[PDB]
């Protein structure tokens, strides 16, 4: 169905398919013709000469279905490798859906969407490989059991099991429907086990540090019991499906009783051998069980790949296209640009038409919490949606090829999202192309005895707590400055990094980058006097509105806000 | 084996066990006695009177094994519910292993250890339920097929299939061994898929904000291909196991050829009916396939519950026991206490014997990054290991019942670990017992127009980005102060929370808590003049050593460090 758009994937796939199918074909050859042993065997009194070739053949056929063992295995390996590689493909590509998602909403929720990957993934693997393989094995045996019976034995007897097979068919049909539905929406509901995992992330150290130890327990209570009884729900749904196929195997098998009874009532036939055919009948219902269980388990397979295609696709929006911006610095000017993240809530910026040149490194100012941060995601184009619009350098903000554009600017956030790392990465990361640890060594050392860890330089291969845990804030803070010591891009901007820092390496890095980078606009906020005197221009934009700008020295008298800023401290 | 310590879990379990077992017993009754239909059926020429009761019975037996359908289902539901509830139990309890782990090492790594839960969990469920249930169904049919053959038919024929069954036994034995081993260490190796998920967490927004878009791809390259070819590795290992049981079903089934041949060579018997018994032989090898696949899949089951018991247990260390500390404030004094997190690296604190009373709220000072933070985890007893030792109030730090002890102090970290939240939690969380939103309303409002979000108070039910994303830093910072507006405990301490804050609500909360809490020692660091004048005592402890303390006013001349601190800014 949708399975038909599963179908395009690739051709060598088709090869493994044919491999397994013909394999089962050769499961069937000696199960049916197995009956073509027992069949003439049993009737003829074996005589001796008949007993001769008879007693001879089991050696042969036994070599034959043990052969069917190895062949079966072959096809198993091949198709398995096929299936696996398919999973591989999806996992990456739809990871290109999730990275393909990115930030604007992908802000909202994180690790629920995460576990989509791992645990909307693995069980779909198992269901795919296991389920599919076990399904295939079945119906060749069943089918052949029918056909051999039908024409290869008897025609009104054909009418018999072909009374079964259409009706049987519609049975698998309705089962496939009701159940593909129910357990489909099930795994939809189990994505809330992914919720569970997500929240139990959010445990981490926090409750531990308040001493709230029993609310966790409550958390796994509400969701865990719900989802676990949920599992039992669909297990009972499964063993409910096994009857509905069994009750049609009860009416179907029962119709073999009619087959058992009706010629028995009036036999135009010789029972004789064809009695043997009934053995197949027994064998026929033997795989029955598996299917239900299988299908249930396998139903999973169709289902999340389903939701991954469907629910997984959207929004890597675009770029009009260009080059990179050269390191030649543009000028940052916007027109009537304002936004707020939520909804009907009015834009957090009141409104603004940006203007600055580059080479003017201006002190940005506003009382915090103000969406003062927004310009970043704005200017970094985290948000394309623009009330008012931007052509920077006579060409619009969104005409600029994505990374190449973003190769205009780097930044330090209000805070740090970092890795477990040695010197290896979050310094050397920014663009790994230069990892040179001469160049990295002293390049980070351009944060000037951030090279110094405490009375030490770290065993430079020693990895860190992901956000830095293993020591107090300063050094990692300085790292968060250090990522910008490397990549240079036609404009750079930094903010609020100084949190626990000393004033020393702070200011020395101020003038240091000044010297280094004069001619980019470098924009920043401070609660300290640090840049607010020395930034070659000053601007105070508070909340979503600019109160003032120009040279701060004008603004100590011109307003009281900056005055008191200094005047207090 | 270890399965024998799986065994203690509970009794109603035993009930469901008996349920399923006797169930399969009644699968078997009419498969064997099914042969006890075909058997006398086929030989006797049916006559009519023989044909009468014969053609009669299929109605009966067909009602009987369709009965076996419903019975089978019953036992399925019951045992399933059993298995599920067992999983539930573990998931919580060993979550009490992981919380049972806590911080000291549990610092080191987070979300790899995480996915242990979800994806060392779910597949173990599937393997448990599915695998176990499918296993049980098998050997009752096999066994009975043997026994009915052995004594219920023929004794030297007993010798036949009991030539099989011991040898067959040792076959399942070696399979169980080699494979329990190999796929056991496999899932050990797949816990590195949990690694994968963990790192792809660490993608989140960071690379996105640098523009490093192709290193991710590399990350799923190295691990993803490895683990996926790893899956194929154990799939091929499985379909390698199916032969080794098939080659002993090739030698075993082949020994049925001997059974087929040897009496055929010289028959002391009447073949006749007992020819029919061979049908069972065919049916016998029919379940064969499943086991291998099953066992492989099921092997998973033993395995992580294995590693969960084993690898999951340790360290909720202890408490000597006491009451809570009363809100009556102790005095914080240590003896020769110093530590550093890493290894052979010498303690980050040089050494210290703490002393302060409570009611003295002292300005703690040191250049940051210095392990200045450590005292927290120290004093909060995140680290029991103490070079030098502590009896605070003549009774040791570790004599104090855990939370109750920690009910002496609350704190704001150097940073924020928070939730998606409305007003609902991270303010109201601290101890949910008072969520009172009068009391919460103005209790958080004790952060004084932190009540104010921007020109607004949030729709007070509006949840936030987990770390607060939806607006700039200030308000959530103030929240991180607000968690301490509620819980009071015989001492409180706060640090570095003011990061983007204004000075206004900062200082007003300073004196506000002063007024409110005088008589606890309240200890803090600042890069601002804020508390450094007004903290009723002053201490500068830099790096792992105390340089100075007393009244700062003594220390502006007495050292230059504080002087310049002010004197610069």
């Amino acid at each position: 169905q949708t399975f038909r758009r599963l179908w395009p994937t690739i051709a060598p796939f088709k090869a493994g398919l044919i491999v397994a199918g013909v394999a089962l074909i050769l499961n069937a050859a000696s199960d049916t013709f197995m009956l073509s042993l027992l069949k003439p065997l049993l009737d003829d009194g074996f005589g001796k000469t008949d007993r001769s070739v008879l007693v001879w053949m089991p050696l042969v056929v036994i070599g034959l279905m043990i052969l069917r063992g190895i062949t079966s295995y072959v096809s198993s390996y091949c198709i398995s490798w096929v299936s696996g590689k398919v999973v591989m493909t999806m996992r990456r590509r739809l990871f290109g859906h999730m990275m393909g998602m990115p930030v604007s909403f992908f802000d909202k929720q994180s690790t629920g969407t995460l576990l989509s990957r791992i645990t909307y993934d693995s069980e779909q693997v198992a269901s795919s490989s296991s389920g599919a393989l076990i399904t295939v094995v079945r119906e060749g045996a069943s089918i052949i059991g029918l056909f051999i019976m039908m024409f290869y034995y008897s025609w009104q007897l054909s009418i018999i099991l072909i009374v079964l097979a259409p009706i049987v068919s519609i049975a698998i049909r309705v089962v496939s429907k009701r159940f593909r539905n129910i357990s489909k929406n099930m795994q939809n509901t189990m994505g809330q086990v992914t919720t569970s995992a997500e929240q139990m992330l959010k445990g981490h150290k926090e409750v531990l540090i308040f001493g709230g130890q029993e609310v966790e327990t409550k958390r796994f209570d509400k969701v865990s019991n719900r989802m676990r009884l949920q599992g039992m729900k669909m297990v009972s749904a499964s063993s409910i499906s096994d009857p509905i196929i069994q009750l049609i195997a009860s009416l179907a098998l029962a119709f073999v009783l009619y087959a058992a009874s009706f010629p028995s009532v009036m036999d135009s036939l010789t029972a004789g051998t064809i009695t043997v055919v009934f053995s197949s009948m027994i064998a026929l219902m033997r795989p029955l069980k598996s299917l239900t269980n299988v299908n249930a388990q396998f139903q999973r397979g169709m289902a999340a790949c389903q939701t991954l295609f469907t629910i997984l696709d959207s929004e890597q929006e675009k770029d009009e296209g260009k080059r990179v911006i050269e390191r030649a610095t543009g000028d940052v000017e916007f027109r009537n640009v304002t936004f707020t993240y939520p909804g009907r809530d009015v834009p957090a910026l009141r409104n603004i038409n940006l203007k600055i040149p580059a080479g003017k490194t201006v002190a940005l100012v506003g009382r915090s919490g103000s969406g003062k941060s927004t310009i970043a995601s704005l200017i970094t184009r985290f948000y394309d949606i623009d009330e008012g619009e931007i052509l920077m350098d006579g060409h619009d903000l969104r005409e600029y090829t994505l990374a190449s554009l973003r190769n205009q600017v780097a930044l330090v956030s209000q805070n740090v999202h970092l890795f477990n790392d040695t010197v290896a990465n979050n310094i050397a990361y920014a663009r790994t192309e230069q990892y040179s640890r001469e160049q990295i060594e002293e390049a980070a050392r351009m944060a000037y005895a951030m090279d110094f860890i405490n009375k030490m330089d770290n065993g430079l291969d020693t990895v860190i707590g992901e956000n830095g845990v293993l020591l107090s804030g300063g050094q990692r803070q300085r790292i968060a400055i250090a990522r910008a010591l490397l990549r240079d891009s036609p404009i750079l901007i930094l903010d609020e990094a100084t949190s626990a820092l000393d004033t020393e390496s702070e200011r020395a890095i101020q003038a240091a980058l000044d010297e280094l980078q004069k001619n980019r606009t470098s924009l920043v906020i401070a609660h300290r006097l640090s840049t607010i005197e020395k930034a070659d221009e000053i601007v105070v934009v508070e909340d979503g509105v600019i109160v003032e700008r120009g040279t701060h020295n004008d603004l100590l008298e011109h307003r009281g806000v900056y005055a008191q800023l200094h005047k207090m401290q």
